[PDB]
């Protein structure tokens, strides 16, 4: 599990959270907080790297990583 | 592969165990010991966190491990 | 990734494979070796363990992890 | 997350990046690089092998791992 930082098309800035193959956007820093509770419990990754909306890497991982909505 | 605990709505406690990227709800202490069985041979983690029904983190981890049965 | 063992109702000992979330029958000393291959170059574990057929602990594992074919 | 190398029946020879329980080919050597920067930044396994078209370990591999495209 681990957070990365999302650089939109019209120049916002998402978190996402990965965990169990999946990708969930975090809409308030409420749900940041809990996810890096999560990190920290679970032996995560606290790595945390931006990405621009076209970069291959960020694209390789929303290819692989299914979104889901919490 | 972890061990989670829920503090339901109505008030009970159940214990739920975090596999393959599934989740599968414990129904017995047999179910309990087999699953901290696994955790201590493939590298678990041990840590024991109990969430509240409504806690941003655990419905995360509803949202992304699928519920298996057993 | 891991070996496991799993004693059948008929008595014979059957090798599974986990890998990907998934699980594969193992039918042959060949895919033993190359399997255990795999878990020597990618960090895998090596615990064998011998499950008999009604065992808890396998059926969580059989839930959670899909059966996929070679 | 890793890279694995898969020598064909037509004789050439791909790069495929393990992620999120899933395989995908890498089409180029920047898709190469974004790949490698993910390893390193979320702990992935450097190690590299090359796998004819026929290995069995290759097989199970792609039997556990879906493909997506990138």
């Amino acid at each position: 599990m681990f957070i990365y930082y999302k650089r939109t098309k019209q120049g916002s800035t998402e978190q996402w959270f990965v965990i169990g193959g999946k990708r969930i956007y975090l809409p308030t820093m409420t749900y940041v907080n809990e996810a890096n509770d999560l990190i920290k419990r679970y032996g995560g990754n606290t790595n945390v790297t931006t990405y621009n909306h076209d970069n291959f890497g960020l694209k390789m991982m929303e290819a692989a990583l299914p979104q889901v909505k919490v």
